[PDB]
């Protein structure tokens, strides 16, 4: 009876969203994935496969749980430093000291694991969210699943 909720994976379809699951958790992990017209439904299925793994093994930290698509969130993308590098990228926020962490290994459960496993110790590189506030979220519909059009 005593255990936490279940985690839950949200994609950035809005600002309450993106800001109540930063401002709810001690850490919220930002997912930023190819454009749909890269990857389709099974290459983004790939990696949000990977996130959903994750967030089970990792459901003790209750930590939160973002994604998005590539250019959705530009405000996001350029407070974080993401853009220049390419997708699929990744931070993890803290919200309660406005800082945040990019991974810089590779987009995968080895790589990620290794990057979370680093920030459960407490013990990884930090710099402040661009701005010191959390940046602007635009409204957005849901994927619905399918490959894009193009």
């Amino acid at each position: 009876y005593f255990q936490s909720p279940p985690p839950e994976l949200l994609e950035i379809i809005n600002e309450d969203i993106a800001k109540r699951t930063c401002e709810e958790h001690q850490l919220c992990v930002v997912a930023v994935l190819p454009h749909i017209l890269d990857t389709g439904a099974a290459g983004r299925n790939s990696y949000l496969e990977v996130l959903l793994k994750l967030a089970d093994k990792y459901k003790k930290k209750m930590w939160g749980w973002l994604w998005t698509e590539a250019g959705a969130q530009s405000e996001l993308e350029t407070a974080l430093g993401i853009g220049g590098f390419g997708y699929p990228a990744m931070a993890a926020i803290n919200a309660r000291k406005m800082k945040f962490a990019l991974l810089k290994g590779s987009f995968s459960e080895q790589g990620i694991n290794e990057f979370l496993r680093e920030l459960s110790f407490g013990r990884g590189s930090t710099a402040p969210v661009g701005g010191g506030a959390f940046p602007t979220i635009v409204e957005r519909e849901p994927w619905d699943g399918r490959d894009g059009e193009l």
